[PDB]
């Protein structure tokens, strides 16, 4: 349960419904957090971020341009994605630096806040067909 | 009463909608601003998504919301805010505008206020459509 730790950003179009989702999370999670406009660039990212990455706002520049700048760090960060595409295909998400897991779902915000907990433990949020993808490898 | 935000369906226009329920008492429900919308019930208030919103969306959907049960309430979520005020006031029906994207409560207690009758608006738009 650190602080220090682990920080929600969470990357997407700044919007009233993007800030209540991150109040949720912060709320549910009791950890702090960040809202961050996709289409902005970002130089500081925290050591302990947890980066929620909406698909629906990324595009194949913005998915470039994010898979690019956050390869760079690490500074102990974790990738997961939001809004994800059914489909998706799997050798794309293994092509996102520290991938942690994958959001499908829309509708079911408890489902993400059990996907998030379960991160905070150290564990990830993959099917286990896409877990099996990825460890091997 | 209920809620129908339009906007672009994600996670995160759930959980807002999510929220104005529960802090509201009401239903509600989200449609997908891309797509038509035949039925209108008496009482909605309508949360139209002006970031998801281009000309062509502002008028179908100006258009369609003007047809269709005059007994409803629309107010225009996350505006720009140099939104010009001759725009809000072609809008049908028009009950009120939130600028705000971090301010849930300003919103939530906005909303609470529709509710009683009252509407949204700044002093500088509300004298706008007051004197037009
Ligand atoms: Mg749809
Ligand atoms: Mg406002």
């Amino acid at each position: 349960h650190s602080s220090h730790g682990h920080t929600l950003l969470l990357i997407t179009k700044p919007s009233l419904q993007a800030t209540a989702l991150l109040q949720h999370l912060k709320q549910s999670l009791a950890i702090t957090g960040k809202l961050h406009n996709i289409q902005r660039s970002l130089e500081d990212i925290s050591a302990g971020c947890i980066v929620l990455m909406d698909m629906m706002e990324a595009d194949k520049k913005l998915i470039h341009y994010w898979q690019d700048n956050l390869s760079r760090k690490n500074n102990n960060i974790k990738t997961l994605l939001l809004n994800t595409p059914d489909d998706y295909p799997y050798r794309e998400i293994e092509n996102w630096p520290h991938i942690n897991g994958v959001f499908y779902a829309t509708e079911d915000q408890e489902h993400v806040v059990s996907g998030l907990q379960g991160i905070l433990r150290g564990e990830c949020y993959f099917s286990q067909k896409l877990a099996s993808y990825l460890i091997t490898h």
